[PDB]
This record gives structure tokens, sequence and C-alpha cells, in this order.
RNA sequence: AGGCCCGGGCCGCCGGUGAAAUACCACUACUCUGAUCGUUUUUUCACUGACCCGGUGAGGCGGGGGGGCGAGCCCCGAGG
């Protein structure tokens, strides 16, 4: 407890702010041990965090009538079937907003529009739209979910995901990083067993390794 | 969203492009190399003395000597 989380911690605010001048967002980066990656299955997994957001902004654009007017009422985005729908064009314009929008939100658009009228790349930036819309939400409350941490296994033994902010800080940053690790440790094969090493990792430079 | 200038400096997340990168920072993974007699793990070959087998009334084995009917080679005084 203590030990091993408030030390660190201490570090980042000694160190950090001094170190380099602007504030980005701190990442959890995990390394993977004695575990085979295509021979045994991938976990993949979601989970919400207290209060915080990771991402700065870019929450997530929809498509539906009325989640658009909600859209423009609450949202900066709000594209719509037939304003999407750009064929041949969309595959650069669409690999334009996977560098933008952070996430994508759809009303039963993206059932039928992303394998066909809105084609693929999505899937290949590894953002595909949620259906968290479905005429029973308030999009503030499905913003408010984007803001999230998403955890998919590779290739690579190590996935390394927003969890903290350089602008916030509170005891909660910790409780972040708390709820994670063991996120990982409740969906992974084994346990603990396999996790070689944990590191927390803000702006630039090498702040912190984890077990 | 050039870290990095003397109170005025540049790589690119610019645009393209490829299936995904082109600042900056990390994180691994793998292939190679030296070190650590640090941890163990093993493979081949050879020996004989345990052990095994066969033969025999346990009858001539091993090394050396001596001699050719000797053979190649040497100063040969054509030769101990
Ligand atoms: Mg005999």
């Amino acid at each position: 407890r203590d030990t091993l989380y408030e030390a660190v911690r201490e570090v980042l605010h000694g160190n950090q702010r001094k170190r380099r001048k602007f504030l980005e967002t701190v990442e959890l980066q995990i390394s993977l041990k004695n575990y085979d990656p295509q021979k045994d299955k991938r976990f993949s997994g979601t989970v919400r965090l207290k209060s915080t957001p990771r991402p700065k902004f870019s929450v997530c654009v929809l498509g539906d009538q009325q989640h658009c007017d909600e859209a423009k009422a609450v949202d900066i985005p709000h594209m719509d079937i037939e304003a999407l729908k750009k064929l041949n064009k969309n595959k650069k314009l669409v690999k334009k907003l996977a560098k933008k929008y952070d996430a994508f939100l759809a009303s039963e658009s993206l059932i039928k529009q992303i394998p066909r009228i809105l084609g693929p790349g999505l899937n290949k930036a590894g953002k595909f739209p949620s259906l968290l819309t479905h005429n029973e939400n308030m999009v503030a409350k499905v913003d408010e979910v984007k803001s999230t941490i998403k955890f998919q296994m590779k290739k690579v033994l190590c996935l390394a995901v927003a969890v903290g902010h350089v602008k916030m800080t509170d005891d909660e940053l910790v409780y972040n990083i708390h709820l994670a690790v063991n996120f990982l440790v409740s969906l992974l094969k084994k346990n603990w067993q396999n996790v070689r090493a944990l590191y927390i990792k803000s702006t630039m430079g090498k702040p912190q390794r984890l077990y």
C-alpha cells in the first residue's frame, strides 16, 4: 500500500513538473510475463474510473435525427447518415476522423452503415462506434462513460493506456491505478503470475516501475 | 501539438503516403554477443576393473628377442 504507491507518487510531485514545460496525460504501461499472445485467449476489458477524464477532449460523434439534435444541443459534433456517406473519399476523410475523434457513438446507424454505407477503417484504427445511444439515455451521461480505460491484448507483451492527468492531482489518482492494475489481474489468464512489471509514465522520461 | 533559443531556434501528431510512421518520449517482444564455473541440464567418443556372454580337458595370449625364403631404404669397404 503506502509502501508501494505513496513512494512513487512523491517522485511525480518532486519530478515531472520541473522536468517538462507543458502538461501531458499519465499512462499505465504494463509488461506481461510467461504468456503466449497468439496461442492463448486474448483478454479484452473495459472499466470505469471515479470522476476524472483521462482523454482531454474530442469525446465522441453520433448519428441519428434526435441524437443529432441533442448533439447540436450539448456536443460540438453531430454527424448524420446522409452527411456521413462520402464513399471512397470517406476512406481518407474517415482516416482523418480516426486521427481526430477519440471515440464514436451511433443510434443503430452503426449496425448497417459501418460494414456497408460508412465502410471499414474504423476497425483498423481500433475505434468502432458504440451503440451507447438507444433513445434511452442523455448524451451527457454517455460522454461521461466515453471517459474510461479500455484493454485489449496484442502481439506485444505490453498494453499502455491513459491512467492519469498531470493537471489533475488528488489521492483519486492512484485509486484509478489501483482500479486499473486490479482490472488487468482480474481478466488475466492466471492472475498476478504473468505480470513482469508495471509502469506509470507521464509526459517525458521514465517516472515509475511498480513491481 | 519543435523537449531543445539570448529578452524571438528548426525535425512533425502539417498535408500526403503505406498496411499502420514521420516531433518528443516511453514500453516491450524477439534475433545476435561477451560476461557471470551463477543455476542446473545433457551429447558423443574412448578405457576396464565391476557385471554379462561364448569357447575350452581354461594348451601356446601380449610384448620383446632371435632367424628368414624375406621385402622397401642407407656411407657401403657391396657389405657384421
Ligand atoms: Mg582356453
